[PDB]
């Protein structure tokens, strides 16, 4: 198996730890952990292209998109590789994350190791917002916290 | 050409940005940048195994050592893959870093992408201190700042 981890930090109070694990190459990736300090409700949750934190979350670049598609939800055929949809923060501002995704990988030429996981200010509209911003970012707004995706024990 | 970047942060005042670039998969890696907030003199400078910041720099684990060798300087035949030796901080606490290393790689089975770069409290004795600690860590002492090695534009 490949096991990786991401520590999410930003300019504000949002912080979290997200685990990724893949049992076999181009097999499904389990993504799980916890994020705290989020406003109650849905938050966009994406892998961005660059593991570059030189200008905070801004230098991570756009959603990881090596197949040059439009933004969508994780269940859509038309999506970015990095499109993991939303996570849900409870009334205490805690998002318990548990996702299974078959498009991201921890191996091969489109591997997300050394890229950036970002949790966003607002809900990802999954490309259903009726504008160019919807088909690029899902209107998920600002980057609250991010981390570079790193190899774990 | 693979280009990667590492933002070094820690508990205290030490911070920096280190770039890595490799033209070909066989080839040397250029390592360069700047670290500030250091004591004047030599500081151990190592790639550690895990890109895991869950318990700060401690969760990075030991020096990256896929060939199960003893600690050395970068020029020693016996070294860890992660053994990049010392960087030098000037009297203002700034280390200008410029290293070329042919043992680390930014691709292949022993890639350092998603691993951790650490700058240490004291000088690396390059595995020549005549104790067990020398053969593991070079007696470079505590981890002042670290970052996950990420993909850059
Ligand atoms: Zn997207
Ligand atoms: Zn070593």
């Amino acid at each position: 198996a490949t096991k990786v981890v991401c520590v999410l930090k930003g300019d504000g109070p949002v912080q979290g730890i997200i685990n990724f694990e893949q049992k076999e190459s181009n097999g499904p990736v389990k993504v799980w952990g916890s994020i705290k300090g989020l406003t109650e409700g849905l938050h966009g949750f994406h892998v961005h292209e660059f593991g570059d934190n030189t200008a905070g979350c801004t230098s991570a670049g756009p959603h990881f998109n090596p197949l040059s598609r439009k933004h969508g939800g994780p269940k859509d055929e038309e999506r970015h590789v990095g499109d993991l949809g939303n996570v849900t923060a409870d009334k205490d501002g805690v998002a318990d994350v548990s996702i299974e995704d078959s498009v991201i990988s921890l191996s091969g030429d489109h591997c997300i190791i050394g890229r950036t996981l970002v949790v966003h200010e607002k809900a990802d509209d999954l490309g259903k917002g009726g504008n160019e911003e919807s088909t690029k970012t899902g209107n998920a707004g600002s980057r609250l916290a991010c981390g570079v995706i790193g190899i774990a024990q």
